[PDB]
């Protein structure tokens, strides 16, 4: 009946955010590791450990189905977490540990289905009557994207259906560059999904990346638990998350999470799920749902009070979210303050921003009032392999006021102490040492457009 033990196919800070969860809950916990994987914290982490993927390269370790799937069943895990990435959103393996009898913590096939294609997830946005970005109709061929851009006008937008955090996305405001993005698109599409669906779209010039945290239910219970602010971006990738948007009215945040809300409802979505939306002078427009537990859910838990991983496992239990969960209203979900959100990792500010390897010599780590820490492997000692990500350690700060929560950001990030690796923490010092981003009025092309942000100064590091 109920689950006892839980699975988590995921490494990292993630495995460990679960566990906790699962212990809260009275779960016993099982992990998974690769043997390139064998020092990381997440493997001791849990009650029981198993070594997946033997004879593979280790991302391909973390990534194989069936091997993970074997593991739970030898273990008797009863639910498979999945965590962010690797195989979150992976239908294959949602559909064979459903087939398997075991819980996949997660939403539905059919909104991972949807979700997972940009054609769908745009059209089922158009079924809801969310306004999506004006774009063409599904994905096109090189000329019907240039007949697009001159029926709309420069500048146009070039999105891999299946690209996923930057990988097949590329501008473009002239013929020729618009030809050279699609032959790039096009070989990302190929090589990292192998499915060359390409749509095109109206290029927003400087937006606000606003995504809104959605927990759904079986019963047919959906809630927002508001929205983060994921604006300050280098080069498409989130480098800074904060919630909630403190530079939008709120009336404007409450009508983008009603929007979120009832594309949701109109989907049926159950489990927890991230609506993306970009939002430029009162206009939103939505983009993408990512259809699994996001990796700075944590900063709407501070400002919620609500444990979403916690809300995951009881909504996959199959609880009712207000009734068994104990969540209130949607009226009385609370803003209790504005959170900040910082991923410390190994990539280089100096040098272009590759992920760094190294050993750890010492390791410092802050604490305190307004605090929240999220780490990964990053112990001292802890050897960083350059097979995974750059993630070390993500720190989050909450209070109040959001000018307050700018302050304790920036005593963690100086009090922050790696050595032996080298971090991105000069550069989230820079960041949110800028007025634009305490304003509030970052926006996706704050990065790009400040070339003041990667003036990083000396330090004497003495020892
Ligand atoms: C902790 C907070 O409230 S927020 C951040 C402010 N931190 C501090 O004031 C702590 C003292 N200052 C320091 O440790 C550093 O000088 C910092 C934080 C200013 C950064 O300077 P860095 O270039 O990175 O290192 P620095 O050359 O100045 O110091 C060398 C070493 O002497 C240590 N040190 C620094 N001040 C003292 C001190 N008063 N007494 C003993 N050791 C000290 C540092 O911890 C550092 O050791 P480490 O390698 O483990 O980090
Ligand atoms: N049409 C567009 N005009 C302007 N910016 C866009 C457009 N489409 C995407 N972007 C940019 O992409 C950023 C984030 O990418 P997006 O949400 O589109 O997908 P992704 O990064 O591929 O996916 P995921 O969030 O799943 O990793 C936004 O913050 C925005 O700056
Ligand atoms: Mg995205």
């Amino acid at each position: 009946s109920h689950m006892k033990k839980l699975l988590v196919a995921n490494r990292g800070e993630i495995a460990v955010r679960v566990f906790r969860a699962c212990n809260e809950l009275g779960l016993s916990t099982v992990a998974v590791y690769a043997r390139e994987d064998e020092y990381s914290v997440h493997r001791f982490k849990a009650d029981e450990s198993y070594l997946i993927g033997q004879g593979k390269k280790p991302i391909d370790a973390y990534l194989d189905i069936d091997d993970i799937i074997r593991v739970a069943l030898e273990s008797g895990a009863d639910a498979i977490h999945p965590g962010y990435g690797l195989l979150s959103e992976n239908l294959e393996f949602a559909t064979k540990v459903r087939a398997a009898g075991l819980v996949f913590v997660g939403p539905e096939l059919h909104h991972l289905d949807i979700f997972g294609d940009k054609i769908k997830a745009k059209a089922a946005a158009d079924e809801a009557k969310v306004p999506g970005i004006p774009g063409t109709n599904g994905a096109v061929d090189i000329d019907g994207a240039l007949e697009f851009a001159k029926t709309y006008g420069y500048p146009v937008m070039i999105k891999a259906a299946l690209g996923g955090g930057g990988r097949g996305m590329r501008v473009a405001r002239n013929d020729a560059e618009m030809h050279d993005g699609y032959a790039r698109a096009k070989s990302e599409a190929i090589g990292a999904f192998g499915s060359g669906e390409i749509y095109v779209e109206k290029y927003i010039e400087n937006p606000k990346h606003i995504e809104v945290q959605i927990l759904g239910d079986r019963h047919g219970n959906i809630i927002h638990l508001h929205e983060r602010d994921c604006s300050v971006q280098r080069r498409n990738q989130k480098v800074i998350e904060i919630a909630p948007a403190v530079g939008l009215s709120p009336d404007f945040r409450n009508e983008i999470c009603e929007a979120a809300v009832k594309l949701c409802k109109n989907v049926g979505y159950v489990n927890a799920g991230t609506v993306e939306f970009l939002v430029k002078d009162d206009k939103f427009y939505f983009i993408e749902v990512n259809p699994r537990v996001q990796v700075e859910h944590t900063i709407t838990e501070l400002i919620t009070g609500v444990d979403i991983v916690q809300a995951q496992i009881l909504i996959a239990q199959g609880k009712d979210l207000h009734r068994e969960i104990g969540l209130p209203a949607q009226s009385e979900i609370p803003l209790l303050g504005s959170a900040i959100q910082c991923r410390i990792t190994t990539e280089d500010p100096q040098n272009g921003f590759l992920p760094d390897t190294g050993k750890i010599d010492t390791y410092r780590s802050p604490g305190g009032f307004g605090i929240r820490l999220d780490v990964g492997n990053a112990y001292a000692g802890y050897e960083v392999t350059p097979y995974f990500d750059s993630l070390l350690v993500k720190v989050c700060t909450f209070a109040n006021e959001f000018s307050d929560s700018v302050r304790k950001m920036d005593r963690v990030l100086h009090e922050f102490r790696i050595r032996g690796v080298k971090t991105n923490i000069p550069f989230l010092i820079n960041v949110i040492a800028n007025e634009n981003f305490t304003s509030g009025q970052a926006t996706t092309t704050f990065i790009d457009n400040t070339p003041s942000l990667f003036n990083f100064p000396r330090l004497r590091d003495r020892g």
